[PDB]
């Protein structure tokens, strides 16, 4: 069996009437599916626990997920090896704690609410990989480190120091956050994971066999930034926001890395260094996207690869052959590196 | 008034008897101080809410903090402008939910527990700065970005690539985590903040007027690693664990930086780049600790500064004068960079 626990926020106000109706109808379909559980509500927050066959639960939650009456849906716990149910008598019991006024339920009310709003704060500071792991039914703290092949992605803002010199601090942060939101959205939809931000740089990774997705994500980021630049208001700093991107492939260690009190679930490896160093060369090479021979050969799609150079760095005392893709978008983005060499004037008249 | 909410874990088993005794005696002192609230317990977890004068509350919580019967104490919320109390009739009401068996309290029990263990997971993945901010009575998500002077700290493991090449993945992660735990402990006690790990590198910062603390932290890290090396088992990879450290000083932006769904509270600025580039030069300069002219002059203590070189990088088209400190510990640590050039043999026979 599978028991699932999630929380969510009302998309819009709901009345006790509407709440019960959701419950009453939940209880119905749940009876029909031998799934049981409890649904609570407290000041515009839903808490629900469901249990039943993995097959069934997954489909219910697929509908619950697509329901527009709540949002910010977060699975706190997925137990995918349950052999006994916790709420056998309740197909779907509803407990509206707002309406409740009981002696002991009152202090617990103020507790749940404080606990929930604190959890919601921590969520905003938490790697996306962690919640994914949790929803796969795994406690991320118990994952042991492993060697794995990854494609590593590194990208940063071209001439970022000029932004930081010229703009008000609120503007600088707005620009970086816009950049990060664009990269993160595209990378995530393409099956990758954004694992760290450092300065104005994004570090991300894809499964080792997913070079075509790494490359497509990268091209989509360039395309999206192009839309963002040419759609931005007159005088906006966004009109001169350009990216450089570097991709590398290698065996890295994945796992919980950090101090006692603070860890990240992330990767450690030479491919990370190589990706970052490739990305640094975007300027010298006048190419907005640059990647290693290994990424190129590992890709299966018929991209228009162009060989750029043979270069060195580090370490293994070896020269690495460096590629890009030749198309209208990469040419426009690569011309963008030139444009971004002199944006100080533009930026200081905002 | 000030209302405080925290959670904590039993250090060791406590009985309902012991729990009530804590309550009964809490209620007493709380009556004597016009402070009110509620204390709940549920499967080895304490939840407490206290309210009263900031003066009083802070001292109670100072004792609660120093009490060995619970641990992992975490303030979820501090409201430092309260004008009305939530539990006027209760100097300290105790609600043992373990003992409770009420109809509605049961599903709420399983909820609190799930919510709490999920929060505890997120805590391990959360920057230390966030909890500090929360305990200062501030929602970190509402902090606006600001320009501030900081001393930036950057450090990494010397010849880390050799560790990763030669050791089992569990060993590699153990070594990095030991390193990170040493740096984090010392930096935090010296008033600094560890804000990011990237690869085997630590990035941290101190208030702009705290150069002497940045420098002392750095020297303490070197000393601690020396203890760690010479105390390590025979054949241990820890025996050849050495660090390089770079410090820079500058105006940076502090604030919430990231994508929509994932941000860090951290800093953005040229001083970050300079610190990282100084640290990279530790190898070339054969000095384990290197810092900028600005850090040197900003320090007030009578350190034994040694001038090292005049070097360049980036950007502002300027040469920066680079310093270290000459004493037995930095000499031993700097010889350590040489030792660490050839640890492949040692490491592969573990
Ligand atoms: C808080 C909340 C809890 C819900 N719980 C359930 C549930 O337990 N089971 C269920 O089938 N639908 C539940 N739903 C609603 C589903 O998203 C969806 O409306 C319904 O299951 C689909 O019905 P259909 O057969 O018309 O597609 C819930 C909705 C909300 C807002
Ligand atoms: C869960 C828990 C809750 C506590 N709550 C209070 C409290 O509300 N007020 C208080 O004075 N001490 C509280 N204490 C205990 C204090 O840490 C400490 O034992 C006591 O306040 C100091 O008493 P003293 O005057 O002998 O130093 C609590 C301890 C625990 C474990």
């Amino acid at each position: 069996m599978k028991r699932l626990t999630y929380i969510s926020k009302f998309s819009r106000p709901l009345s006790g009437d509407e709440i019960e109706a959701i419950g009453r109808i939940s209880s119905q379909k749940n009876q029909q599916a031998n799934v049981t559980g409890v649904l609570l509500c407290l000041d515009g927050i839903f808490f629900q626990i469901l249990e039943g066959e993995a097959e069934k639960i997954d489909r219910i939650y697929e509908r619950i997920l697509a329901d527009e009456r709540h949002t910010d849906i977060l699975c706190l716990k997925s137990e995918v090896e349950v052999q006994e149910r916790m709420f056998p008598d309740w197909s779907m019991q509803t407990i509206n704690l707002d309406e409740n006024t009981d002696f002991l339920i009152r202090p617990i009310k103020v507790l749940l609410q404080t606990l929930t709003e604190s959890h919601r704060i921590l969520e905003k500071y938490t790697q996306p990989s962690i919640f994914k792991i949790i929803s796969q039914g795994t406690n991320p703290l118990n994952i042991r480190p492993k060697a794995v092949e990854k494609i590593v992605f590194f990208s940063d803002i071209v001439s970022f120091s000029t932004f930081a010199e010229k703009l008000p601090v609120e503007e600088v942060v707005s620009v970086v956050n816009s950049y990060f939101s664009v990269c993160t959205a595209i990378i995530t939809r393409q099956g990758g994971e954004v694992t760290k931000f450092i300065g104005d740089c994004v570090m991300a990774y894809f499964d080792g066999d997913c070079a075509d997705q790494a490359i497509q994500a990268s091209l989509d980021i360039l395309m999206e930034l192009e839309i963002l630049r040419n759609s931005a208001p007159e005088g906006s700093p966004l009109r001169v926001l350009y990216s450089g991107i570097g991709l590398a492939k290698g065996k890295v260690i994945e796992g919980n890395i950090g101090s006692e009190l603070k860890r990240d679930y992330t990767i450690l490896g030479d491919a990370v260094n190589v990706a970052a160093r490739l990305e640094a060369l975007t300027r010298q090479l006048s190419q907005a996207l640059v990647f290693s021979s290994e990424v190129k050969n590992s890709a299966t799609k018929s991209w228009n690869f162009i060989w750029l150079t043979d270069s060195e760095l580090k370490g293994k005392s070896e020269s690495i052959d460096i590629y890009s893709i030749d198309n209208e978008m990469t040419r426009k983005s690569s011309g963008g590196l030139e444009i971004a060499r002199n944006i100080g004037h533009y930026l200081e008249r905002v």
